[PDB]
């Protein structure tokens, strides 16, 4: 019954960011009643001693995106992380709900409407796309933004 | 008397990174007795910079690298931050002490010795550069690593 969010981020690659940045974002999402699939935590059942572990991780994440209800993509950085971008593209083509997170104040875009490369927004509505665009962790729980509307049927 | 470290990083660009990742690194360096120059706070670079102010910021950082004793460069990301790289090149050419920090486990290099672009190591010794290369915040206080040895004369 709980909506499922795939929490796509590059924060698992750095010891500090995985330890400090991810838990507050997971907590905010769970506070909304969302079930959070965080792929760095989810893929620790893989045998990383066997040579094929990379393929198995790839397919597990592909399946998690097919089975989630929405993606919450941390698109910090210049540019955003390539694996997050692949996962985001998967979610767009599978008609998943799309939520984007960027608290990076640098401006790196190819157009004047959106704050990043326009293809990151291809799965969002023409009107109101910014309602799915989160620029601070405290904003995740805002009743005026899309995550909350999604959860309240509005 | 206190040695001066320029803490170069991209962590001031993100609100969560600025608030959560930087203070533990600053206090680890200060715990060794280092005067830490953290440019985002020092040069008040807290948002996007205006039409009369960005040249002064660049000059302040250039003078800070000229006046420091060493640089502590956070070279996480793929690739490392371009401004951190500019500041690092300044410190290399000015024969400053060089310390590098990367807790990102991803390999992204053009060579087999170094985990990053070989130019980042041009101010480090040929043999034993790993003593200046920190891969965890826990490691900063290590008496077997180059920062401590630098302060105590080995
Ligand atoms: O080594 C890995 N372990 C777990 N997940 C990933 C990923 C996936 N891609 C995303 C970032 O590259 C991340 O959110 C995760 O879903 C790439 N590499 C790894």
């Amino acid at each position: 019954k709980r909506k499922i969010i795939y929490l796509a981020s590059p924060y698992g690659f750095s010891q500090q960011q995985k330890t400090l940045l991810l838990p507050p974002i997971v907590r905010a999402l769970e506070a909304l009643g969302i079930e959070v699939w965080e792929p760095f935590a989810r893929n620790n059942q893989i045998d990383f001693s066997q040579a094929d572990w990379a393929y198995r991780v790839a397919q597990a994440n592909l399946q998690d995106v097919k089975n989630c209800d929405g993606i919450f993509a941390v698109v910090n950085g210049t540019p955003p992380d390539e694996g997050v971008m692949v996962e985001l593209g998967m979610a767009i083509a599978l008609n998943k709900a799309i939520f984007l997170f960027r608290d990076d104040f640098r401006r790196c875009s190819d157009n004047e409407r959106y704050p990043l490369n326009l293809m990151l927004f291809a799965g969002l509505p023409e009107i109101g796309w910014e309602n799915y665009y989160y620029t601070s962790v405290d904003e995740i729980q805002s009743h005026d933004k899309a995550l909350y509307k999604w959860l309240t049927g509005m």
